Parts: structure tokens; C-alpha cells; sequence
């Protein structure tokens, strides 16, 4: 079909880690699916000792919201760069074909907006990210990425073609941050975004992040903001990393079905302990909970997880199953 | 089946790089398979210039021993933390479901033991490692990991379902070490384990290991301690890395059949030159030797292998095959 | 067949990024395919601010040329080390079986040559690299690697066994470089190759490259030296990394069919955004261009690409397709 002859629909985005309401399998034919995002540059507190980032975001969040369409839909995005921002921006969709992912067609200075349409002709989770000429890595590592999910029109399938469902989807964006320090050994705090640029590029070139965070801060997905589920529920965990490799793992769980390269026309792998998201990609895992409790979902470079920030929690309600795991003898003195 | 109604069997563990005797395909029904491991904290010499590590081990070795069961068995582990140790420990099995892999059910202070049972309901090689609250990466990088192998009850299979066998299994645990240096540029030697903690965490956060070793020391699997095989024999090479990515390679060989993500319900890949073990996982490769000689088995970041320690040897007996490789002209002067 | 009873053919190599003329599917039976390469040590300018590398090359280029054979052929290489070089060299073929990949049979001092034959019995892209005893990583990171491609005799196939073709092949070798700096913060320039050794090894052990380049220099595959193609053409992109992981990506394109582990008896994955080449391997991707313009082909650690050098261009001729991507509204003032 010709996109100019198709019906249009408008989607209201939601903030991560939620994903906007959508169908899995659908009876709908292809549509032009309209979205809007507004860029917001802002200073953000990223850890528990007051460190700040001169951040750059789509729609005020790290990651930007997840956009969901079905294969054969057209994505039509209006990208807005308000006059209160300092820098030019654009967007590169890995799900799109041509013009550097759309980056060449979406160059917006502060005070400007643009609208891009592209055919979502390949199923999968795909990164989108800013890519302004001459300062591409800086905008990405400062927060400008998220995920486009293009579902098969018949929903997700296992390697034999059997249907797979999820009850809840969550989106996790992992961000390798490069916060400079001064000669006093303290992280720098900058009054403006432009002031932070040359110091940050120097840290970037060391390839050693100061922090690695989920969803914008150490501990973002913990406490009141933990992910939630129940025994018997199947969750889809979408994981994006626009710049650097990561290795997701659910402590005390598994990836039941995982597309680590994130492309749903390929058969998934089952029973994974840890999977691998290549820098510059998004992947997806399904898991059905069988035990209650508080799980950790983390990057299994455990230094990156526990020392630098790349870890969250999932609080799961339900009945403990002693067939799967039982404490036979609690900790007690060693017999002599 | 209900584990409380099943027969029990006890396994005697052996030290790496060997793997305790086991069946591949079996006619046995499911069992409760009992194991015991005793934690040993100890100072270890890890290189040829006298550098020491304040190490932490399962059963006195790096890696801990490999535990082998079949899918549908229950693993029942007694974990002992003698009063001669300084730190609390526990164990997280990636092969297990619930309670942070069993970590929440196995918290043993010095002087204590505990017994955990879990269903091994997924086939594959899976990491196990210590994970005490608040100091998880330190115990892992100090030596506390090994592998659980859960074999399919019908043995290993290729992508078309044809049977695959091994004649010998070897287990290789690769350890990224973070040994601090003092202001004199020498590696530090500590009188106690606790003394080493804060200096080590600082090195860990740089994400740059001082050493990367197989099986506890530079050169551990060389000389008298080389792996061995013969032409015509098929070996299974189990490779674990609980914290950091690695890329195994057999110089002058291949991975005939490789499960790089380590999960036997997925079809393996064939003819690999180099495979990839995600940090936080164990994988497995089969190879049938066709040429005699001394092979190297290494991490193919060659700096990590040759400069930092991530390399071993395999000495293979048998008849040279000129059909596979022949020296046509030995080194000699260039003609003019 | 017995190689001594087969017909011989001689191939004239070409310089990267081209690949010598070859058939995909062939009616030919197996042959002994003869090649010659001459080692050249030379100082090379690797960036736009005059930094030099004391380099080591096969046939004067980084990477060495790509050698193409079909499965069941024998590769017969004459390796020449002229008396104008300073160091001993050899070659390790990951496509070969035995004698450390051929390294033990090809030890050539300056003034010597040797000839090696091996059976190419496994299909795929395979790294070859120098591996002289005691200085293996130094020769590799200084430039001594390239690719052997062993095509299936029936050409490339998709996961269902349907034929796949390419119209043009390009070879990209990615090199992590370790250029020392002096106490003045400037990169060192050395008068001889041997002078550079101890300083370079120290940088290598930090695991942080100073530069990461395609094909021997920052910008090597840009400007007049950009790759080229047309809409409707299918290209094969061969990517080698002998020492360190990389994550190839085509901006505004995809990997239509990708063998990321590089072994053609395994089914490829489709629709990839970014793929993963393990250090010590070569992989291959097919893409059919659908839009004209200048694409970037890069390592999607964007710091590694844009700050350190791991990026090239592909200039593609043809007709823009608004069905795939259209600018609906060009950048303009935000409405109030
Ligand atoms: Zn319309
Ligand atoms: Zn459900
Ligand atoms: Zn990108
Ligand atoms: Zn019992
Ligand atoms: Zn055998
Ligand atoms: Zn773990
Ligand atoms: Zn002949
Ligand atoms: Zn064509
Ligand atoms: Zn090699």
C-alpha cells in the first residue's frame, strides 16, 4: 500500500518504564501511526551523592518513550526542539531505511520542528537516537535514545511458529555516562550544557564510564519505582543500549524466549541465563514468573551493575513453590 | 515428580579442570543429587613474579568444581563456611528458579552451613557464584564461581537431532582479577582478606583487570598441567566467566559444535573460529582432534591472552595428517 | 581427493577494500589455489594530525588482502619476508587445521620465505594473522591480519536453503591501535620498528586503544576512497577484527542476512540493526540498497566510531523512494 491512501491513527506516549497500550496480534490493516516528541535539555541528579548530568532527552525522560507499531505500518513522527534548548538535534531510527535513519530530514534548531514518515517494514525492537553532525556520540551518551518496537501483525512466535504472549511490557534504557571530574577529585557541576562539552569528550575517549544507569539514575527502578508482576504473568523486557554493550540477567529467573539481536523474524533462544545487547541495538526477552519475591534485573558485569549503577528490581507477588526451590536446612552451626 | 518421593544419589566432586564421572544419555529417572562444597579463603600466588591475590574459593579451587546433573534432577547442595574464614558467603545458581538463585537461602557466616534444593529443569551449562548482600562483585572477582552442567536426559544433539558424544570433559573458569598497586608501582600484598577490600573496589571501578587467568594463575593449564587428548577423541570444553565477557578460541582447531550462550535446548553453531561467552554465563564447545601437537586454548583478545594470562595448552598425541596441512617448502632464502 | 592429484590455479590478489574476482556458485571441482604475500614493515600516517604507526603488513596494506576459495579447495600460500624487514614473522590461518594454524610451519626470518598448504574444509569468513612466538599481540595490533573467505561450492544460502547472491564484495579490517605518548602529551614518532616495542606493550596492557581505524587510517574509506554502490545492488560486507570486539552497523540500512560468527553452514539472521564481530574473527553481511545517498558503515560504539576512527562511507547512486521514507514537513518554526 501507498501510505498516502492509508488510515491514520494517533498514539499518546507514556513515560518509561511503561509502554503505551497496544495490540500484539491484530486484525487491523496497515496504518500511518502518528507520534510527537519534544526535546528537553535539563540538568539531572544521577546518583545518591548529588552528582549531576547535563542531560539531553526525548520527552523529558531517559530513555525516550517506546513507540510501538506493527510491521507494514508507517511511523510518522513530529520532532519538536523548543527555543528554551541550546543545541540543534535530530533523530536516527534504526528501524527506517534511508537518509542516515532520518537524521538528514530532521535537523531542528531551537525554535523548530519537523515531521518524518517512514515504512516500518522489518519486525523487531530498534534503537532510535539523536545524531547531529559533528556531535553524535555526545547527544547519545547525554541521554538521547529510546526504542521503536515493530511487532509482527500476528504477534510474537517461538521457533516452531507457536504463538507467544505477554501480559505486561517494560522498557529499560541503559546509559553509559561520562561525567568529568576536576583536579579536586569531585564530579563537575556545570551551569550550562555547552560548558560541559569539551571535558565530557575527553572522558568519553577513555572508554570508561563514570556511571552506568538504567532509566536515568542509580536506583531508578528500585523502591517505590520497582517493576512489578505476579506469579503466572509473562513480562516482556525491552532493553536498549545505543552506545555500549550490555549483558542482561534476571537473578533467580531466566530469559524464557530471547531475541538478543532484537529482530522477531529470527527464532528466539530459550532458557538463557544472561543475554547480550550489542551497543547500538535493542533486544527483547520474555519471562513467566514462577516464584514470588524481589528479583534483580541487571547487567551481569557485576562491577557495572553494583558499583556503577546498572541494576533494577522487580517485585513479584504470589505463592512460593517448594518444588522449584526449597531450603532443606537453614543456616546453622557446622556439626563436629 | 515430587522431589520428596525420589531416589537420592551422592556425588564426589573433583578438582578442575577435570569433571566428575557422569553419564551423557541415561536410562535413569530423575533423582535428588546431593553435593557438598566447603568455602576456603586463602592467599594465592597468581603469576610468575610473586603477585598474590586475597582469594575466595569454593572447595579450594578457582573455579569451583563443576556439578553435573540431568534435566529434571534436583540439585541438593550443602554449603559449608568454616570458622577459619573471615567473611559471610552464599551461593547463587543461574540454573535455579527463585530467591535470587538461592542466595537468600544460603547466607552462611563463618562457623555455619546450609542446605539448598532446587529443580534443574533447564538443560545447559550455568554459572554459580557467591553473592553476599553489599559485596557481590568482590566475592565473584576474588574467585567464587563455577559451573553447573544440566545435561539433556538423552545426551547432547545437533541441530537436526542427531546424537553428539564427548570422550573427555574439561572445565575452564576465567577470572578477571583487580590487584591493587601501591605508590611504588608494585602489586600490594595483604596480610588479611579484609585489608584488601577498599583498594580492590577502587581498581574494580576502572573496569581494567590487572590479570586475566584460567583456573587460578597465569599458566595454570600449561606444562605438567596442560590439558591432554588424542587424535580422534572428542572433547567438551566448558568455559565460565561470572563477571566479564570472553572470546574462546582453539589455535589450529575449531568449535565443531558450540552453544556459546550455553543452553542445550537451542541448536548449536558449527565450524566456529572464536565464540563468545557473555559475562555472567557459561558456554560449551565440542571438538574432535584431527592433528597431534600442542594447541593453545585462549581468549582471542590476544592482549588479554598473552599479556594478562588468559591462555592454556592442550597436548594432543597421534599421527600428523598431511591431507589437512602440509609444509610444502620449509623456510629458506628468497630466490633472486 | 588427494591434493597432490588435483589441478592447481593461481590467484592475483587485489588491495582492500576490493576483493579479487571469484565465482560464488561454481561447477568447478576442488583445486589447489596458490597465493603469494610479501610482508612489509613500514611507518604509516594514521590520522589527520600527523600521528604515525610503526606498522607491520601483509602485502603493504591494513588489512592484508582477502583470499577467496571454495569449500574443499586447498590453500597454498607462499609467505615472503624480505631482508629489508627487521622482524621474524609467520601466519596463523583460522580456516586451517593443525600446527597453530600454520604458524609453526611458516616461521620466516628477514631474507626467508616458506610455502604452506592446507585444506579449506569449512565454509566461512576466517581471520588470518601473524603469530610469532613471544610477540603475537604486537604483530597483530601493528597491522598483520586479514580474511580468508571459503565459499560453499553452491554459493550462499538463506535459512530455508534459498540461494543468495552479491553483486560486489568489500572487505573492511578494523584495527585497535595502541600508540604511545610521551610525557609532553604528544604521540611518539619512532625511527625504527624495534624502538616502538616496549612503549607499545605498556599501552596495550591498559586495554584502551588510542585509535580504532578501518583499513589503516582515520577516514580511509571516505572522500575519494568511499565504498560505492547503486540502488538495487546487493553488497557483501566482510568485516575482520583479529584482536578486539566490534559491532558493525549501516546507518540508514540493515544487515539483510548476517553471519556474525562468519560460518556459512549456519543459518544467517535477518533484519539486523547492529551485529557483533568477536575479537579473533571475521563476519559477513549482505545488504541490498533501496535508497541513494551517502551512508556511514561504522562500529556502533559511537565513541569508537566518531572519536577514535572506526567509521567509513558508502556513496550510493539511484532514485529516492518516498514510500520507504518521506519528509512530510521540513524544519520550520514551532507553531504558537
Ligand atoms: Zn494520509
Ligand atoms: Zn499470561
Ligand atoms: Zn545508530
Ligand atoms: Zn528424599
Ligand atoms: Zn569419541
Ligand atoms: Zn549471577
Ligand atoms: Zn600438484
Ligand atoms: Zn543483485
Ligand atoms: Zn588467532
Amino acid at each position: 500500500q501507498d501510505a498516502d491512501k492509508l488510515p491514520h491513527t494517533k498514539v499518546t506516549l507514556v513515560a518509561p518504564p511503561q509502554v503505551h497500550p497496544h495490540e500484539q496480534a491484530t486484525k487491523s490493516g496497515p496504518k500511518v501511526v502518528e507520534f510527537t516528541m519534544t526535546i528537553e535539555e535539563k540538568k539531572m541528579v544521577i546518583d545518591d551523592k548529588g552528582t549531576t548530568l547535563q542531560a539531553m532527552t526525548f520527552n523529558g525522560s531517559m530513555p525516550g518513550p517506546t513507540l510501538v507499531v506493527h510491521e507494514g505500518d508507517y511511523v510518522q513522527l513530529t520532532l519538536v526542539n523548543p527555543a528554551t534548548n541550546a543545541m540543534p538535534h535530530n533523530v536516527d531510527f534504526h528501524g527506517a531505511t534511508g537518509a542516515l535513519g532520518g537524521a538528514k530530514l530532521t535537523n531542528v534548531n531551537p525554535g523548530e520542528q519537523a515531521t518524518l514518515r517512514f515504512k516500518a517494514d522489518r519486525s523487531g525492537t530498534f534503537v532510535y537516537h539523536a545524531a547531529p553532525e559533528g556531535m553524535v556520540p555526545w547527544h547519545v551518551v547525554s541521554g538521547m535514545s529510546g526504542t521503536l518496537m515493530v511487532l509482527p501483525r500476528d504477534g510474537l512466535k517461538d521457533p516452531q511458529g507457536k504463538p507467544l504472549h505477554y501480559d505486561r511490557a517494560y522498557t529499560i534504557g541503559e546509559f553509559d555516562l561520562y561525567i568529568p571530574k576536576g583536579p579536586d577529585g569531585k564530579y563537575k557541576d556545570y551551569a550550562t550544557l555547552a560548558e560541559s562539552y569539551g571535558d565530557t569528550v575527553q572522558v568519553m575517549r577513555t572508554l570508561t564510564p563514570s556511571h552506568i544507569v538504567f532509566n536515568g539514575k542509580v536506583g531508578a527502578l528500585t523502591g517505590a519505582n520497582a517493576l512489578t508482576a505476579k506469579v503466572g504473568e509473562t513480562v516482556l523486557l525491552i532493553h536498549s543500549q545505543a552506545n555500549r554493550d550490555t549483558r542482561p540477567h534476571l537473578i533467580g529467573g531466566h530469559g524464557d524466549w530471547v531475541w538478543e539481536t532484537g529482530k522477531f523474524a529470527n527464532p528466539p533462544q530459550r532458557d538463557l541465563e544472561t543475554w547480550f545487547i550489542r551497543g547500538g541495538s535493542a533486544g527483547a526477552a520474555l519471562y513467566t514468573f514462577k516464584q514470588p519475591g524481589v528479583y534483580a534485573y541487571l547487567n551481569h558485569n557485576l562491577i557495572e551493575a553494583f558499583e556503577l549503577g546498572a541494576a533494577g528490581h522487580i517485585k513479584v507477588e504470589g505463592k512460593w513453590n517448594d518444588d522449584l526451590m526449597k531450603q532443606i536446612k537453614a543456616p546453622a552451626p557446622i556439626p563436629r
